[PDB]
C-alpha cells in the first residue's frame, strides 16, 4: 500500500523522507538545482492546512526512487519547513495548469 498516492505514483515515508532530507540539505547550504532552482519557496497558493508553520519549501520527489539532481521535476513535490518538518506531499497531477493538489 501507498503511503502517498500522487496520481498513479506511489510512495511509502522511507521515499518521502530520503527526497525530504536531501532538499533541506541543499536549502541549508543555500545552493540550488535544476532549472527552476530547487529548493525554493512554496507560497501555498492553494491554502492547504499544514499542520507545521511556513515558511516552506518545495523539493520534486521521483517517482524512479531517484533523489532530484537536475533534470524534469515530474509533477509531485515534498513540502518541508524551516524545522525540516515535512508539511504534507503535493502535486500537478489532477490539478488545472500548474495548480496542486494534495497526494491522498
Ligand atoms: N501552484 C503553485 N505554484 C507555486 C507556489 N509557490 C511557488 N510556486 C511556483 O510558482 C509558479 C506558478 O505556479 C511556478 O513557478 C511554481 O513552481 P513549481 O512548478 O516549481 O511549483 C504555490 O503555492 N502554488
Ligand atoms: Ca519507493
Amino acid at each position: 500500500a501507498c503511503d502517498y498516492t500522487c496520481g498513479s505514483n506511489c510512495y511509502s515515508s522511507s521515499d518521502v523522507s530520503t527526497a525530504q532530507a536531501a532538499g533541506y540539505k541543499l536549502h541549508e547550504d543555500g545552493e540550488t538545482v535544476g532549472s527552476n532552482s530547487y529548493p525554493h519557496k512554496y507560497n501555498n497558493y492553494e491554502g492547504f492546512d499544514f499542520s507545521v508553520s511556513s515558511p516552506y519549501y518545495e523539493w520534486p520527489i521521483l517517482s524512479s526512487g531517484d533523489v532530484y539532481s537536475g533534470g524534469s521535476p515530474g509533477a509531485d513535490r515534498v513540502v518541508f519547513n524551516e524545522n525540516n518538518q515535512l508539511a504534507g506531499v503535493i502535486t500537478h497531477t489532477g490539478a488545472s495548469g500548474n495548480n496542486f493538489v494534495e497526494c491522498t
